[PDB]
């Protein structure tokens, strides 16, 4: 399959109506998953499901500017399950990313990095086996 | 030691940690003067210029960060510290008087220590008028703390 | 009166069966409150109700060793209301602190700083007017 | 060549007298390089040269425990150049990791993670073209 950590090129950027689809299986005893949309020295959009933060599951979203993480956005909705298949979809709008897991709307993160066109890679890491990493331009 | 009376809210003594009120906030050509003595065995000193829930300008002499002396400047937007600015020139010395001056300019804060210029810090918080207070903490005995326009 | 931020001295430390009681009033439009149990250059126990993190109220607890915050322990129970009087009680046990607000038990925080006898100072700050800070030894 | 980010498996963990060698070339217009010795959910040893942090080059070393970085150790000795090859070496000792660049000793980093045998993985990342990554005992 695809090896983790995995890089999905997005040369010529993210653009509105774009749909990133990530399919795979969560490992057993999973601790974490991360999607990292990168722009140059920054991480425009960090989607980080955490399977155990003091015995809560939480999704944390944020932006890294060079070495500094910004304001954390925390969500408790968490459809992943150890040892189970998943589908993560990221829809790009003008003002925000929208994220769905297992065909159901989960969250939105407003853009902090504005130059969408410069977002050139998606890092996919953590305790997953990856089956596919692809995107749709509608 | 708290001074009550008819001239305003109860006032804290000149003992660390201390808030120096800045009514009107800050404006260019403002000059803050701070006099005191560094305690023996100082670990740290800090100046914290505050606006609402942010620290617009944090000036933080550290006397041992892994056996180096370093001044760290930064900004805190409510719970988040941003890009650190580190400098190595460190005039302070344990058990020694000092004078810190902060001149406000439109582009930046200039900081001078013992009559000689030390560093510049560009404004990340732009609404200078909103900067309400100045925190002064750490391992210093404090002697005076005041502002005047120039 | 008591001026905020206030230092309550605990010379000779914190000791099992000790119960700290802080009375006061939350200011209008409060943003934050903080209790900081200090030890030399460390904060052995920071208890930090925040009135707005991304439109949630959360109590954040942690320990600061010199310049580093450790693992956050987050709790969403939050009895404080803007403009209303409060009571914070902190009971010291051999293995943890217990915290209760307005007579309702809130949480436990396990000691990370083990030398309880060196915890000299309790800092009380944020958007409050303070009426009394005292403790009982039982 | 090999593709960044990359995990060098360290089967049977690290153990004194292990010598890890990494060859590559710094990219033009570098910003960062990172070595991440991993144990479960932690980074035992992060070695992070930075080509421009407020117009200063610096190497930051640290340990990550779940989501928390501890105390930073900053060194200003920096032997890397944009476009230039390099040979990074890491010698494991009982008390610390010793690091050499282009066969000249650079720094030490005391162990914070003590169970060396659980350090299962070394992560290589940043603005480089990784040629090889291998180890051997000495
Ligand atoms: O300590 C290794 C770690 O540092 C993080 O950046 C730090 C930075 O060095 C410090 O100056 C700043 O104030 O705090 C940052 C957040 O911990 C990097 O983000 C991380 O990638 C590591 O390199
Ligand atoms: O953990 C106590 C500590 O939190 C700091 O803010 C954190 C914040 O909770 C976290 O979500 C963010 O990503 O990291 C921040 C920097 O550590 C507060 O700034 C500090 O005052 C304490 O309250
Ligand atoms: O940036 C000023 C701010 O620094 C915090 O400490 C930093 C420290 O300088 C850095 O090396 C480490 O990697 O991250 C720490 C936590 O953000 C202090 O805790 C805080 O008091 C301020 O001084
Ligand atoms: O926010 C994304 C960023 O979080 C870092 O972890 C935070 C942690 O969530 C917070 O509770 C604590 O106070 O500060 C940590 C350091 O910023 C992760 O380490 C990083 O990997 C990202 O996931």
């Amino acid at each position: 399959p695809l090896i983790v950590p995995y890089n999905l090129p997005l040369p010529g950027g993210v653009v509105p109506r774009m749909l990133i689809t990530i399919l795979g299986t969560v490992k057993p005893n999973a601790n974490r998953i991360a999607l990292d949309f990168q722009r140059g020295n920054d991480v425009a959009f960090h989607f980080n499901p955490r399977f155990n933060e003091n015995n809560r599951r939480v999704i944390v979203c944020n932006t890294k500017l060079d070495n500094n993480w910004g304001r954390e956005e925390r969500q408790s909705v968490f459809p992943f399950e150890s040892g189970k298949p998943f589908k993560i979809q990221v829809l790009v709008e003008p003002d925000h990313f929208k994220v769905a897991v297992n065909d159901a709307h989960l969250l939105q993160y407003n853009h902090r990095v504005k130059k969408l066109n410069e977002i050139s890679k998606l890092g996919i890491s953590g305790d997953i086996d990856l089956t596919s990493a692809s995107y749709t331009m509608i």
